[PDB]
């Protein structure tokens, strides 16, 4: 039993809710919140900009030190950093950005990072400003993630479409 509330169950292990991931993180304090990161961990907009803003820029400060030490992530890769005031940990995952021409097949690799964590609060990878089709992203999520994932979808209109077109 966990503290996630109001989710619709899609499969054995995937759940979905119309929610602001920032507000959901602050209420649940999950062990892991997933960030929709880029390889430079520059949290300027979308989910990343919102999560970072909610940490009063502490996420960005920590991320800049991470990059200075380790260099950029790979597209499809991830790193675990602090969750600050939002979660115990933040899993920064880099989905492909279609608006940069990155290979959508890397989306499966990106979701594989979730399998290293038993339970996660997450957005749909490569959705929003990353330019992928959120319905495809949901399908890859369901077909790749085996651990328990609670998907927060900010846009109500999109949430309803994801539920209604879900196979
Ligand atoms: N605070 C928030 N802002 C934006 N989105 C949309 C979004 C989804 C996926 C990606 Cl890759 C980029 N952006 C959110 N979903 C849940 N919470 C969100």
């Amino acid at each position: 039993v966990n503290s996630f509330s109001g989710y619709l169950k899609l499969t054995d292990n995937v759940y979905i809710k119309n929610a602001d991931i920032v507000e959901e993180a602050k209420k649940v304090k999950p062990t892991v919140v997933v960030n929709a990161a880029n390889v430079y961990l520059k949290h300027g907009g979308g989910v990343a900009g919102a999560l970072n803003k909610a940490t009063n820029n502490a996420m960005q400060v920590e991320s800049d030190d991470y990059i200075a030490t380790n260099g950029p992530l790979k597209v499809g890769g991830s790193c675990v950093l602090s969750g600050h005031n939002l979660a115990k940990h933040c899993l920064h995952v880099v989905g492909p950005n279609v608006n940069k021409g990155e290979d959508i097949q890397l989306l499966k690799s990106a979701y594989e990072n979730f399998n290293q964590h038993e339970v996660l609060l997450a957005p749909l990878l490569s959705a929003g400003i990353f330019g992928a089709d959120p319905i495809h992203s949901l399908r890859v999520c369901v077909d790749t993630v085996r651990t328990n994932v609670y998907l927060a979808v900010f846009d109500k209109n999109l949430y309803d479409k994801l539920v209604s077109s879900f196979l």
